[PDB]
């Protein structure tokens, strides 16, 4: 008997998530509900195309909804909606909010008594569980997360006389890096410890001054960042413009322990940890599990659709 | 009431896990057990030594034994012993015993009704964590891990005639290291993947063909490997070749697509030996809930290894 799943949302993410899908011979997608009106909107696989609306009425047949939308409006809306419904999970990543989205969500999910995992993913999710373990292993000591990835832009820049193309990265200050690499313990802000990198291909003819004039006149240029425009070839946005990362350092009072990611050639973490954990919250449903949970909960085994004991034999 | 922990071994593992055991507030360390003479043993701390023949008779003065023994000889006999007795922690690190191993454990703690939590620490424990990851984000494709560390040198190199001082280190083979990265999926054996590197400083009047012979031909605990000898300085041996950060990476290669999870360890953080004392916790309060039974670190949620409340660790931290 094939996991059930249900997608909101038909984003890069949702479509990541139903590629991911294919992956797991375990599970069937039997829906993708949208935002927008479904006959406007085509989806790849050969499935059932809603409306959001349309999903109170399909509780019986999924087992699991994957909640694809995004964090700042999109989610604390539909998580704790959607958990009245159905066992969900989701990608929540605004940190500030979480204790608040959790709540919400717990009380939706305890109520309707499902199964909810939040802020799964690369960060929240992977390096909340390295900051966790770098405290109980140095617990005196200090935590640091860097990253390093592309983010999206400001069809703002795009609409600027003489941009033919951009693309934006943030990335760690190396000299930030540094400092806490070699076991000073740095104070560092938010603007400490990352740049933004806005990377510009001018149309032929174009003034590189006035261009970034215009960019850095966008509304909330300077809002949270420092950034630095580089005006490159199509040719070098393309080769060097490439793999997301980042790494979390754990500094004691020097002992230093530093956990990392490094992706490459899009391999879509965050969709394919979604799935992952969508199975986890299948399981726990069918044990009478319920309400909301983050990763700090939920163990290892339970994303594999392996058994305990070949998980062990063969990985441990 | 504090978490109440034995340590049965002392070695450089059990040393490690006295030294975090101080760290941790909320335990207290009742007495380290050991089959060397008790008062030849150098403990730290002002904490009791004893014979391990008497661990059992401190059954309910002890919550949580953690077993710092060596996987090879005192594991196999240890766990399953101590698991009749107390919720127990260990490293245990023969990857092709593992089920075996946790089939005792567990026979002996669900009978005695104990947690048992085997197999904690670097690899096993936070690698074979990225291993499951991996395979579950990428299904399809192939996994490889690689690892650089000093060695205990479990030595006889240093008996070799003509060899004054010596240093070893397991290294990735970097070649190895590039296939995978390129998406090659190659097919690597054991002896692949990484090689011994062994740094020597000769003797006057050593016979340096002879030493590196003897070397690449003795028998040894590493002999999966091949054994590259450099012969070196002593002023080199400590500039370059001491204090080397241990580390190393699970690589997931699926489809053309990398996951790679990287740990790096510098200035000695005793990561296997904290490792312990944070699972130890955990056990522990499995225990207070009623479980039962044999665990490794897949059975495991992260929220339990910290005293914090979840509420707190999903505030602070997620
Ligand atoms: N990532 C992982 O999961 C890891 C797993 N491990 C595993 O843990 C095992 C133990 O590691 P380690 O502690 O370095 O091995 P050691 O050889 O240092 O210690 C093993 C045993 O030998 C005895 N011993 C050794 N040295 C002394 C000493 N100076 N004084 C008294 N007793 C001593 C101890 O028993 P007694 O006190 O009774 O003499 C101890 O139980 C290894 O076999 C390894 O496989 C290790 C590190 C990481
Ligand atoms: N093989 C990698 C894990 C090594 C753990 C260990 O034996 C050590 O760190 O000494």
């Amino acid at each position: 008997s094939k996991i059930r799943i249900g997608i909101v949302g038909y984003g890069n993410l949702g479509r990541g998530v139903e590629a991911a899908i294919q992956q797991n011979p375990d599970m069937e997608l039997v829906a993708v509900f949208t935002r927008r009106d479904p006959k406007t909107v085509a989806v790849k696989s050969n499935v059932k195309v809603l409306h959001v609306d349309d999903a109170q009425s399909y509780k019986d047949e999924i087992d699991v909804m994957i909640l694809c939308g995004g964090s700042a409006t999109d989610l604390p809306e539909q998580g704790p909606y959607f958990a009245q419904y159905f066992n969900t999970i989701d990608s929540f990543a605004t940190h500030a909010r979480i204790p608040d989205y959790f709540d919400a969500v717990n009380a939706a999910a305890e109520q309707s008594g499902k199964v909810a995992i939040i802020s799964v993913g690369w960060d929240p999710g992977l390096f909340s569980l390295n900051r966790l373990l770098g405290e109980v292993v140095l617990p005196v000591g200090n935590t640091y997360t860097f990253w390093g990835k592309g983010v999206s832009l400001g069809g703002a820049i795009r609409r600027i006389q003489g941009v033919k193309n951009a693309v934006q990265y943030i990335i760690p200050i190396d000299e930030a890096v540094n400092r806490v690499r070699s076991g000073e313990n740095p104070e560092l802000s938010t603007r400490e410890k990352h740049a933004m990198e806005c990377f510009v291909v001018l149309e032929e003819g174009a003034d590189p001054a006035k261009v970034e004039h215009e960019i850095k006149t966008m509304p909330n240029f300077f809002d949270e960042y420092d950034t630095t425009v580089h005006f490159i070839s199509e040719e070098e946005l393309k080769q060097n413009h490439m793999p997301n990362g980042g790494f979390v350092i754990r500094s004691g009072k020097k002992q230093i322990i530093e956990f990392s990611l490094n992706l490459e050639s899009n391999p879509m973490f965050t969709s394919s940890a979604l799935v992952a954990y969508a199975r986890a919250a299948y399981r726990l449903s069918q044990n009478g599990d319920k309400g909301a949970k983050t990763v700090f909960d939920i163990p290892f085994g339970l994303l594999s659709p392996k058994s305990p004991e070949d998980l062990r034999k063969e990985l441990l």
